């Protein structure tokens, strides 16, 4: 399990997000506590451990996936991590809801993506695409309403993604991810702004988050 400038990881200067995918079968406890592991060994300080997407008791569906399954997975994480890790580490790891990082200013980007989700065509036809793709690669089907709903529910994850956000006080300015995903294409021509430039000119502040793509 190691890292596919490269000298800064070894250098250690940036705090480490576990951006944690649910229901995707990669990220099993085991996979999860590994990359737990290279965490707090390549990182400034903090490892944050965080639910990233999710691909009706609340008006928001992060908030919604939390409290159905983000609490029971992050206990099962501190059991799996008070028995692998020694009490020193464990002291460096913050477990991060939605609530911890989607505070006022955050909430801002993700209401400015909700407009620009309604007002322009174009990019609500490209969001709406995003799914329609993932959806294909699935044996289910799903009608307009329902890839438009499953289309918002990105843009609410999208800011945490592209920039870097506190969690319970502490900037990440990296997180690791075991594979390049359409998700994180789409975000990387974001922050050069080679796509939806407007997205960068309002939301952006050319503090991009690192993606550190880290796998066995």
């Amino acid at each position: 399990m190691e890292l596919h400038h490269k000298n800064d990881i070894e250098l250690k200067k940036y705090n480490i997000g576990v951006a944690i995918s649910l229901g995707n079968k990669w990220f099993s406890i085991d996979n999860i506590e590994k990359l737990v592991k290279w965490s707090l060994l390549h990182t400034k300080e903090y490892v944050i451990i965080y639910i990233a997407d999710s691909i009706k008791l609340s008006d928001s569906h992060a908030e919604e996936v939390a409290i159905r399954y983000g609490r029971n997975l992050f206990i099962k994480i501190k059991e799996r991590v008070s028995l692998s890790f020694s009490q020193d580490e464990q002291a460096k790891i913050i477990y991060a809801t939605w609530s911890d990082i989607a505070d006022s200013k955050y909430k801002e980007k993700v209401k400015y993506l909700y407009n620009l989700y309604d007002k322009n065509i174009n990019f609500k036809n490209y969001i709406e695409n995003f799914v329609k793709e993932w959806v294909s690669k699935e044996k289910r089907t799903f009608n307009n309403n329902e890839i438009n709903k499953f289309g918002r529910y990105i843009l609410e994850e999208l800011p945490e993604l592209m920039v870097q956000v506190k969690a319970r006080g502490v900037l990440f300015e990296a997180f690791v991810y075991p594979y390049k995903t359409r998700i994180t294409e789409f975000v990387g021509l974001l922050q050069k702004g080679e796509i939806f430039p407007e997205i960068k000119t309002n939301i952006l502040d050319n503090h991009p988050k690192i993606f550190l793509e880290v796998r066995e």
